[PDB]
Order: structure tokens, then C-alpha cells, then sequence
């Protein structure tokens, strides 16, 4: 009364875990992780299904595997025990059209190939000055320009191709910023077997009694005195050297605004800097959700085990590239009730690569608040997702979906993600809409609110931005720097 | 005279164009050979069909000014000058057979992960990079993976015309500016560019053999038959190889310029930090189209071993894995490139690509058919069975529905004095922006320098040398009209 803690972290995602991991390897003693969900591992959750299948529905990849050090981390451990930690499931993309059917691969769209010439159209429009777009606006400037030697064909459906692109940022390509569009990713991906390893290994590399679940933090305050004092829910109230805070961003929003009865929400004193406030205007929220359609057995072709849906196009488009007088008059002339055909959908067939018979599948805003809200309307669900799983059967070898919640393919079970809905975690992932700059919430974050007050996250770093490996690097960073500080005695 | 052009390849023809352009008068254009066009060269074969033996694609289209000017020209009059042929790649091994877009090797995704790593490294050879890459990754390749990967990759080898060994890790990988065009031919567009100057400009069959600056502060130039001429300016466009025997003592190499004062140092200094690739080409005409046209381009690869992977997996480190591994020629010794013509241009030929040292090699025995169709046989046959048909007969001589072979073209730059191989490449341990400054900044203000080798953007490529002709040329008419 009070509680005198070295170091106080709150939230018990990858970036606070790795933080209290690594300050017991630098040889701190007395902190404590308080999280207010009753798990660890926030945005980083696996889930049992049907037959206890196991699905993550957070983070389901490493990414740029190499230079990613959380993943080599775990591949240096697969090395050693011989274990399976993860696969790499990069594939050749199935890109299916509600009509056309098949379009991948194909010797006459090729649209593979102009996609990587879209692509690095892009690439030259993005060498300082220029100001930023939609990533629609982006794909319209190279459609006209390239209008020429593009194939009708070529202008109806690469745009719709090119989308897969809103399934990495969980945002559509109109509320997507072109700037920060196109992004080198360094290696292939490995797909988590599962991520839940992963939080694990990390929760158990430090004291078991450091950690405190269902305890939300409701406000931080700097005593003048060098120390900061934690309040939590329950009343319970601590007094620490230092404190890590790595809430997700769109959570430590709400601290910027008035009224403090907002589950997560931490009250501030003295109130978060200028600079981290402002911040919030220049970076935004992404809204990529997941969709779980769980079959009994598989009934279809393991030809590949990446499958993306084009949302539907029309002919008249075409017409409409080909008769503009150039982009501003383009722009016009577009504008002159949503389904399942309505934007571009990613499926992840786990099949093929883990052997399970289930699609994983992607969705992003606007559409995955939209689904997030009726994930309790099951039959509503079902229905909303038929036509594009039927479609994707019949490009498979197979028959239409059975509604089972012989050799006909039936549905067993549908889970869906929830973080817009949950006040822990408010939507997806750190996103950039036109105009953002995503450089300033790092800068502000990385330097903290003061000496004594820090933040992590995934929202806190350049390298893998968005990303668990940049979450857990980023407690890394707070925590060595804590803990040097520390070792001054 | 006010302008003399050595060179009437693309450099030249465009620098003599952009003089008449700009009301520039009495220049004149000298090239040894009895044609125009350099590097640029169409010949035709049977049946009268015609292959460009040199360039043959507008690269990097979302840039390049040449294409531009090319598609504003079919923009206009809606005739045909190029297509895009650009396609998925067909990958053949004589053993395993087609190998591309395969559900299990996967080796695109892969080879695309091998050019992210390279990028990230940035001293040493393609062929060190690829093994570097292996042996750092090889916890995530399969046993295939790691077989068929290095030999698929070495398609980059038709891109420097160099072998992967020979050739420069750094200056290996590069991004391209969108798709290539195939042009319907290059001569169409040598022969705009030539006409588009007065023709009593053109001199050929005359080899120059010594360039000097008279220190009375003009230029003079003389020919190999004695001719003498005078010009305030010299834009030289031979390309890098033949300017290279400049740099040597000895005079009667045909094609050496003779320079008075000798090249600045810098010049000099700048030929040991670039060289030269030999990208051949070798023309295959059909009686008819008996085979798939599913993909124009082909890529058969070099004969792997399944010992060469048991090796990878077993090498403890680079060192160890060097010893290893050194521890005649023939189609299966190397990478090839076909392209099949008949699905982009409706004509039954594949025109391939080589790469040194086996350009040099077969185009050493190019009168030779018979010994060219047997060395080439068997990758045919190859071909053929991927692609839905029967081996090949040989119908160059006079005599079912079997392809019949009437005809081989092959090129002949590295026995050409006037091109002494392909084009600038790297060698390990070179910078070409030595040498593509020091031809920029030229020799003095009067004697310039143009052509693929003299600038960055392009460098190597046709519309490089169009644009640095361009360059030269602009710049001295700009000097001109100041008076
Ligand atoms: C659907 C989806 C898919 C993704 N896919 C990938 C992927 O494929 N690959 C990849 O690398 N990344 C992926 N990500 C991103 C990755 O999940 C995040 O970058 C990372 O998990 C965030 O970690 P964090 O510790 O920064 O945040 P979190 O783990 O979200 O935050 C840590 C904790 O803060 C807690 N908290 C909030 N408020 C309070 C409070 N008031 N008091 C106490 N605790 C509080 C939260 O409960 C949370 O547990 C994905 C994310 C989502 C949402
Ligand atoms: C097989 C092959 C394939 C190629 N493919 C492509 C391709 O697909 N796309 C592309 O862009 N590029 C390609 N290139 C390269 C391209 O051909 C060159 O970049 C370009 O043609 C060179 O232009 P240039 O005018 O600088 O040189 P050149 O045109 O070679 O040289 C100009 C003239 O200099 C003359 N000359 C030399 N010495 C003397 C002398 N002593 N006196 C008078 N005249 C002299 C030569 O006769 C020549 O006519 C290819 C080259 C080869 C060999």
C-alpha cells in the first residue's frame, strides 16, 4: 500500500510478453504484467473449432521471414528439436471471377504480368513531394496511362485482381493509401503451427507470478517525485520506476478524448504529449478480420492453398478508360446494397497445407465490421458467403456447399474473428489512409511520454510495423532500454 | 563540316537525326561497316522471313522514350510495330520435364525470395550469391527445391549474355520498367531514324582509324582509305570493345582508333571496371507450327544433380562448401532461351538466346549446319515432346506430320570486329558508372561520346544508346545555334 513495482507493463500481447521476458533476462526483479482480458497473448489468439481443429484468429503468419527475428528465433528452436513450429505455405494464387471463373495463370489476361507492371508503374510514381491517393486513384492514373497496350479485358479484371492488396491492410482500396500501398515483403511467409507457441514459450520465460489477468488499467499518472503510479479497475494501485505501455493504438486513442467510461480507455496525468496527440491525426486503424468455414472432410482440388475471389466487374468500366479524356475527367464519370461479390475476398485453403478440412478466410473494413456484427447470425452468415464458396467448390472439382451446421462438401461450422467489437482491441492493425504518415506515431511513440512512461506495440516501430515481430521487437527496445537505465545502480 | 558521327548505329543514325532536326547542316555520318544500323541488324531467312540478330525487344516500356515515340507512331497510323510478348515462362528439364508453375517446387515463389535476399546482400560471382542464398536457407527448401532453383534461375543469364560464374553478383539482379515489346522489326525503325537525315550524310564502308584534336582547336578524322576530314565536332559512337583497342599500342586491329591526345586516363582506368557480355542468338525455321503454343517463352535448364543437393544439406559452411563442390559442352551444359514466334508473330520459327562462352563457341561453327542441328537436337526433341509433339527432322537439305527443320540462322557478333560481342556487363569487381561517366563528361569539349555503354538510364539497351546519341547530338546543337 502501495505496491512498489521496478517496472510496470501494461498489456499482455507479444510486445508486453517480450518486454517481461526480457527484462527477467536482464535480471530485473519485481515487475508485473497487467492485462485486462483474461488471456495473454492479445492480438495474437488461437482458437478451437469443430472436432477441435485449431485456427488462429489474430496473426496467422511470419512474415518477411528473412530478417524477421521472431521467426528465426523459432526456426533456430525447429532446428534444434526437430519439432514443427510452422510451414511455408506461399502457393500460386487461384483468382476466381463470379462469371469468367478461372483467371489466374492465364495466357491471354496475363494479369499476373501487368500486375507486376502496375506494380512497378507504382513504384515510379513514389520516388517525395507528391502527394498522396487512394490506392483506387492509384490503379486508375495506370490504367489510363497504359490504356494503349492493355487488352479490354486486361482493364476490367487486373483492377480487381489488384486488390488482394485490401486482405494485407484490412482496408478497402478506396479508404487504402496509395503511399504506403505497395511494400517489399523480404522472403516468403511461414504459416504459425500456431501462434499460441509462440505466446507460450514467451509467457513462461519470466516469473508466473509477475503476470495479472482481468485487470484493466484505468489510469497512469507521473508523480513529481520520479515514479509512476498505476491505477487499476479493482481499485488496487501501484507505484512504479517505469512503466511500458503497449495498448493497442486504437485503444490508447481514447485517452485523447473527454469522457472517461470507455472500457480500456487509460486517464492520463499529466495528459499524453502534443506530439503524441497529434500523431493520432496522421495514422489510422485497420479493420482485417477472418472468417472460418470448417467442413467435415475435404471434397475438393489441393491444387493450391491461396484462393482469392475478384469482386465482380463490368464491361461498361472498360468503355469508360478507354473514352476518358484523361484523370480528372475519369473521376467524374465513375461516380455517375453489398454481397459477398462485392469486394475482393482471400481464402486460405489449409487443406493443402496443413491438412485440415477448413478454409481460412480474409476480410477488411468495410466489409469485416459488417461481419464482425452478425457473427452471431450464423444461417444470415452462411447465406451472405454461399455464391463465392460454391463458386470456389466448382472451380475445384467439386459441388455446391451443404449446409451441415457423401461426396458434396458440407459446412460443419463458421467462426469469426471479433476485434473491432472487443474494447481491448478495437479493429485489426496500425493502417494508413490517404495522407497519413504513419512516421509520426512512431517517432512519438518510440520516444515516450517521458523518461518514465514508455510505450511498445506494434504501432511503435519502423521495421515490421503492423506486424507481431515488430510488436515484440518493440518490447525488446523499451525493455533493454529500461533495463540498462536500471543497471546505472 | 560542323558535325562528323563515327557510328551509324542507333547512337549515331539519332545523333545525326537530332542535328537535322535542329537545322544543323553539312554534317556527315561514318561507319565501317557497309551498313547501317550497328547492333541493330534484321536478316532474312527461309521462306523470306525476317529475325532481328540483335536487339529485338523495347525494354523497360513504362520509360523508355524510343518505345514512346514508337506507340505514338501506331497511336497515329494504327500500323503494327511491335507486340507485347511477354508470357509465363515454360521451364524445361531433360530429366523431370516441365517445371514451371509446379504445385510442389514452387520454384518461381522461390527464385523471387533468392532476388529479395540478393537485394538485401547489397564482392563475388551470380554463381556464389545462388549458393550463399542455399546454404543460408536452406532449413526452408526442399530437396527439389534445392536441385532445380540454381538452375532455373540462371536465366539472368541470357540477360548479360554471361555465364553465372563470369558474371557480377551486384549488377545480376535489376527491375525491369514494366513489359517488354517485341519490335516488328528493329530495321523499321533504323530506317526512320536513317532517313530522317539528308543521305549524301552517310559514309559507309569507311573505317576510322585516328581521331585528333588539333591544338589550332578542331577536330581532325581520317578514314582507312586515306581520306582526311574536319569537323568542330566528333560525337564517336563505336561501341565499348572496339574503343577499348585504343588502350593498346598496337595499330592494325581492325577497328581501333588511333587518339591524338590519348584517351584521359580516367577513360583508360574506367576499362577495368566494365566489360563486355556475349549474348548470341541462333534462328530455327520451321516447314510449319506442329507444337503448342501455350507459352512464347521457353527456358530449358542445365542438367542437375540429386548429388548436389545431398551436398548442400551436408556442408557445414561456405568454405567446406566451395571444396566440394569442383570436387565437354554440350545443349544441356547451360541454360538456353527459345522463344517461340509462332504464338506472338504467327511465324514457325524459335529464335534462341546463348550466353558466353557458348555463343562464342557456336557462332565459331555457324556454317556448319549439321553439327549445329545435332548439338541442338536434343534440347529440340525436348521442346517438342513439352509441348504436345515429336522429335525433329532435319529438312535443311531436300528430302508426315512430324516438325521439320528447314533452316538455322546464327549470329556472329564476337567474331565481328565492329562489335567484338554484345554489349557492357560486369564482371566481378566492376562499376559501370565509371565508365558511363567518364563517356559523359567526354574527351574534351569537342570529342564526344555516345552509344549503350555512355549512359545510365538504358544502359546496355537500344534506347540507352538512341537517348545518349540524342544527348550528344542536342548538346552540340545547342552550342551551334549560340552563334
Ligand atoms: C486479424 C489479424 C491478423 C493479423 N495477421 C498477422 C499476420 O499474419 N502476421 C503478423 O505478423 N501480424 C499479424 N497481425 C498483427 C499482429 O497480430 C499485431 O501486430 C500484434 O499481435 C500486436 O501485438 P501488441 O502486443 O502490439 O498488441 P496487443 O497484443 O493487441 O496488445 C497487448 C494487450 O494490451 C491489452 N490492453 C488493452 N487495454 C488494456 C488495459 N486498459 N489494461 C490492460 N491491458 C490492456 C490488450 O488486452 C492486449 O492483450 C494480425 C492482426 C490481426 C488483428
Ligand atoms: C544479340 C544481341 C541481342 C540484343 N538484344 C537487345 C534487346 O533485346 N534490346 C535492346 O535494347 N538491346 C539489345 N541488344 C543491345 C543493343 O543492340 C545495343 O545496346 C545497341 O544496338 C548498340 O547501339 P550503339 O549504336 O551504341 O552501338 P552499335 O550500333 O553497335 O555501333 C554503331 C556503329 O559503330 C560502327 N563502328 C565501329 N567501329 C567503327 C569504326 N572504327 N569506324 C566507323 N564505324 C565504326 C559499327 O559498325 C556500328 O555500325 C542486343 C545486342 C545483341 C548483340
Amino acid at each position: 500500500s502501495p505496491a512498489k513495482k521496478k517496472v510496470i507493463i501494461i498489456g499482455a500481447g507479444i510486445a508486453g510478453l517480450k518486454a517481461a521476458s526480457t527484462l527477467h533476462q536482464n535480471g530485473i526483479q519485481d515487475c508485473l504484467v497487467l492485462e485486462a482480458r483474461d488471456r495473454v497473448g492479445g492480438r495474437l489468439q488461437t482458437v478451437t473449432g469443430y472436432q477441435g481443429r485449431k485456427y488462429d484468429i489474430g496473426a496467422s503468419w511470419h512474415q518477411d521471414t528473412l530478417t524477421n527475428p521472431l521467426f528465426l528465433e523459432e526456426a533456430q528452436l525447429s532446428l534444434n528439436d526437430g519439432r514443427t513450429r510452422f510451414v511455408f505455405d506461399d502457393d500460386n494464387f487461384i483468382y476466381i471471377d463470379e462469371e469468367r471463373g478461372r483467371v489466374d495463370h492465364d495466357k491471354e489476361l496475363l494479369l499476373e504480368i501487368v500486375d507486376n507492371e502496375m506494380s512497378k508503374f507504382a513504384e515510379l510514381e513514389f520516388h517525395l513531394g507528391v502527394s498522396d491517393c487512394s490506392f483506387f486513384q492509384l490503379v486508375m492514373k495506370y490504367l489510363l496511362q497504359r490504356r494503349q497496350f492493355l487488352t479490354n479485358d486486361q482493364i476490367r479484371y487486373l483492377p480487381q485482381l489488384c486488390r488482394y492488396l485490401e486482405l494485407w491492410h484490412g482496408l478497402d482500396w478506396k479508404l487504402l493509401s496509395a503511399k504506403d500501398t505497395y511494400f517489399g515483403h523480404q522472403g516468403r511467409n511461414a504459416f504459425a503451427l500456431n501462434y499460441d507457441s509462440v505466446v507460450q514459450r514467451i509467457a513462461q520465460s519470466f516469473p508466473q507470478n509477475w503476470l495479472k489477468l482481468s485487470c484493466e488499467v484505468k489510469s497512469i499518472t507521473r508523480e513529481p517525485s520520479k515514479n509512476v503510479t498505476v491505477n487499476c479497475e479493482d481499485g488496487t494501485v501501484y507505484n512504479a520506476d517505469y512503466v511500458i505501455i503497449t495498448v493497442p493504438q486504437s485503444v490508447l486513442n481514447l485517452s485523447v478524448q473527454p469522457e472517461k467510461n470507455l472500457r480500456g480507455r487509460i486517464e492520463f496525468q499529466p495528459p499524453l504529449k502534443p506530439v503524441i496527440q497529434d500523431a493520432f491525426d496522421k495514422i489510422h486503424f485497420g479493420a482485417l478480420g477472418k472468417v472460418i468455414f470448417e467442413f467435415e472432410e475435404c471434397c475438393w482440388s489441393n491444387e493450391s492453398s491461396k484462393i482469392v475471389t475478384l469482386a465482380n466487374s463490368t464491361n461498361e468500366f472498360v468503355e469508360i478508360v478507354r473514352n476518358a479524356e484523361n484523370l480528372d475527367e475519369l473521376d467524374s464519370m465513375l461516380e455517375r446494397s453489398v454481397t459477398c461479390w462485392s469486394q475482393p475476398l482471400f481464402f486460405v485453403n489449409l487443406s493443402k497445407s496443413t491438412g485440415v478440412a477448413s478454409f481460412m478466410m480474409l476480410m477488411q473494413a468495410p466489409l469485416t465490421n459488417h461481419i464482425e456484427s452478425i457473427r452471431e447470425d450464423k444461417e444470415r452468415l452462411f447465406s451472405f458467403f454461399q455464391p463465392v464458396l460454391n463458386k470456389i467448390m466448382k472451380c475445384l472439382d467439386s459441388e455446391d456447399v451443404i449446409d451441415g451446421m457423401a461426396n458434396k462438401p458440407v459446412l460443419r461450422n463458421i467462426i469469426v474473428s471479433n476485434w473491432t467489437r472487443d474494447p481491448y482491441s478495437r479493429g485489426a492493425y496500425s493502417a494508413c489512409f490517404p495522407g497519413d504518415d504513419p512516421v509520426d506515431m512512431v517517432v512519438a511513440m518510440s520516444n515516450g511520454q517521458d523518461s518514465r512512461i514508455r510505450f511498445a506495440g506494434e504501432h511503435t516501430i519502423m521495421d515490421g510495423a503492423g506486424c507481431a515481430y515488430g510488436a515484440w521487437e518493440s518490447g525488446r527496445r523499451e525493455a533493454t532500454r529500461i533495463s540498462d537505465l536500471l543497471k546505472l545502480e
